[PDB]
């Protein structure tokens, strides 16, 4: 309608109670107001390469109100292009604020040199004028040649031989830097690597209960010894029936009276479980392709010395706790006790054989998700103290309280689950 070249003196927000009186940037879908003259000479507006929608009814010759498009720009120039009726382009420098990268998981936090590693998250956006980078520590930057592909949710790279271990990992791009919730060869909050003696009793923790599991190392090892649940040809029923062949048990204590925990210490003394709601249980896991896991949910149960211990019942420890002794009722006592139940073989109301292609993958289970009970219903008693992380059970079983079960059946299988590097780590 109007004539002349549009100008913009400044950009202000559109709502009344705004903190800002002027904007040099704006998020997606943000409604902004241009303050210039001859603004009705504007026929189109593009933010970067994204065209905006102009409502003629709210465009005076001194104010134009437009909302930033929702789509992420593919080529970012930090300019808003105003197009006149004659298709002339008038650029006004203006940045479209995009969320910083979010880092959630790494495929194998213990990946060896040469292995294909994928980092899963969101807002991994790579541009020519501003490349995304992975920085480990303070002096190392991941070479771009190691990176094979970058998608919005996944970054894929080939692990160099010399990436710094046990250091912070930062994913940075044009829109900011964010620390990864993991480290390379992460050993923080280390509980069972089955190789290194623990810091308190100078013992390499392993079996400490009734049903001892395989702990060995061979050509399939990720790092030294691993712990194995199941074996070749050992059948797991589709209904997840009780079978101690799929139970790993570490019970604190070693038949001492009084129980000093001089042997088999409490897990809460081996690693720090304070502020557990902001922490997660992590471990690396291998399931052979020929030994898929398709039935029997994995119940990971932490317990206090009041519930379970390696010894006789009635013994008191150096903490005044009356030990429960050896038992297998504490994790199914119908008392609302919370435990995590991991079941990747159950995907969208249907059960299938889950394996991991004979590779080691890192599994993250936040301690806040230990809120189920043996039957699968929501747990009524949460964690109350760090003392509740003294013993650990890993049991592949579908529980059924009072002949009723909420967890689902699977398919009959012969699963082999190799586990190493059981640790507890901060969520961030
Ligand atoms: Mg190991």
């Amino acid at each position: 309608l109007a004539s002349g070249t549009p100008t913009v003196y400044y950009i202000r927000p559109v709502d009344v109670a705004s903190k800002d009186s002027l904007l040099t940037s704006a998020s997606l879908q943000s409604t902004i107001c241009l303050v210039g003259d001859n603004l009705k000479s504007i026929k189109g507006i593009l933010f970067n390469d994204q065209a905006a929608v102009l409502n003629t009814s709210y465009i005076t010759d001194h104010t134009l109100i437009v909302s930033v498009p929702n789509e992420i720009p593919s080529v970012v120039t930090d300019k808003m292009y105003m197009i006149t009726a004659s298709n002339d382009t008038i650029p006004y420098d203006f940045q479209v604020t995009i969320s910083a990268p979010s880092v959630v998981s790494m495929s194998n936090e213990w990946a060896k040199a040469g292995e294909e590693v994928t980092i899963t998250g969101d807002y991994f956006l790579d541009y020519d004028n501003y490349p995304l980078e992975i920085k480990v520590g303070k002096d190392y930057t991941l070479p771009r040649e190691a990176i094979t592909s970058i998608e919005k949710t996944k970054i894929t790279f080939t692990m160099p031989e010399d990436m710094p271990q046990h250091e912070d990992i930062v994913v940075s791009d044009k829109y900011g830097s964010t620390n990864a919730p993991f480290q390379y060869m992460d050993n923080r909050g280390m509980l069972f690597d089955f190789d290194t003696p623990n810091s308190v009793t100078n013992e390499v923790l392993g079996n400490s209960g009734w049903h001892d599991r395989i702990i060995q190392s061979d050509d399939t090892s990720l790092s030294g010894n691993y712990m194995q649940i199941g074996n070749t040809g050992v059948t797991m029923a589709a209904n997840g029936k009780w079978n101690d062949e799929f139970s790993f048990e570490y019970w604190a204590g070693n038949w001492a009276n009084p129980e000093t925990y001089a042997s088999h210490p409490r897990l809460c003394d081996v690693a720090d479980f304070s502020d557990w709601t902001n922490k997660s249980l992590k471990f690396e896991m291998l399931i052979p392709a020929d030994a898929g896991w398709g039935a029997g949910p994995m119940q990971i149960i932490f317990g206090s010395p009041s519930q379970i211990s390696l010894g006789n019942a009635g013994v008191v420890d150096v903490n005044g706790v009356t030990l429960a002794g050896c038992n297998n009722t504490w994790f199914h006592a119908q008392n609302g006790w919370g435990r995590a139940i991991y079941m990747p073989w159950y995907s969208n109301s249907s059960a299938s054989l889950y394996d991991t292609g004979d590779k080691w993958v890192t599994v993250t289970i936040p301690l806040s998700d230990f809120n189920l009970e043996f039957d699968g219903n929501s747990a009524t008693k949460s964690f109350s103290s760090i003392n509740d992380f003294s013993s650990l059970n890993i049991f592949l079983i579908k529980g059924a309280y009072n002949d009723k079960s909420v967890l689902p059946d699977g398919v009959e299988c012969t699963p082999i689950i190799k586990i190493d590097n059981i640790r507890v780590v901060p969520n961030k």
